[PDB]
DNA sequence: GGCAGGGGAAACGAAGCGGG
C-alpha cells in the first residue's frame, strides 16, 4: 500500500461512501419537506466564485448535518445492515478528515427529535425520504469531491 | 507500534485486495 497524503486519503474516502451510497440505492430503486444540505453559489465550491476557506467550511457543515439522516437509513436496510454502517462511520471517518484540511454543529436535541418524526411517518413517506436522502447525499458528496480536487 | 495509519481501486452521471 503506497503512502497517501491528506488530499488524497479524503479523495479516496469521498469515492469509498459514493460506492457505498450506490450499493443502498440499488437496493432502493429496484424496491421501488426536508431541508438536505445542498451546495449552492454563496458557498463557493463551483467553479464560478470559488473560495476553498469557505467551501471547505460548507463541506465539514454539510457532512455533520448529514449525520442524522444516516442515522436514519440504518433501520432501513435490514439486510444490508452492514452497508448502511459502513456508510455512516465512513462519512464520520470523512469529517475527521476534513477537519484537520480547515463551524456550525447541528444541536443533538434538535437532530434527535427530526429523527423519531421521519421514523414514525408511514412506509410510503419513509421510502420516499430514504430516496432523496440517498439522492441528495450522493450529489453534495459529487460536489464536494470536485471541488477539493482543486481543495 | 509493528510489516503500517488512525477492523480492515475507461466507455459515452462494467469490470473488478492483509491479532492483540
Ligand atoms: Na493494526
Ligand atoms: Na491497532
Amino acid at each position: 500500500r503506497q503512502p497517501l497524503t491528506s488530499s488524497e486519503r479524503i479523495d479516496k474516502q469521498i469515492r469509498y461512501i459514493l460506492d457505498g451510497i450506490s450499493a443502498l440505492r440499488k437496493e432502493t430503486c429496484n424496491k421501488s419537506n426536508l431541508n438536505l444540505p445542498k451546495m449552492a453559489e454563496k458557498d463557493g465550491c463551483f467553479q464560478s466564485g470559488f473560495n476553498e476557506e469557505t467551501c471547505l467550511v460548507k463541506i465539514i457543515t454539510g457532512l455533520l448535518e448529514f449525520e442524522v439522516y444516516l442515522e436514519y437509513l440504518q433501520n432501513r436496510f435490514e439486510s444490508s445492515e452492514e452497508q448502511a454502517r459502513a456508510v455512516q462511520m465512513s462519512t464520520k471517518v470523512l469529517i475527521q478528515f476534513l477537519q484537520k484540511k480547515a463551524i456550525t454543529t447541528p444541536d443533538p436535541t434538535t437532530n434527535a427529535s427530526l429523527l423519531t418524526k421521519l421514523q414514525a411517518q408511514n412506509q410510503w413517506l419513509q421510502d420516499m425520504t430514504t430516496h432523496l436522502i440517498l439522492r441528495s447525499f450522493k450529489e453534495f458528496l459529487q460536489s464536494s469531491l470536485r471541488a477539493l480536487r482543486q481543495m
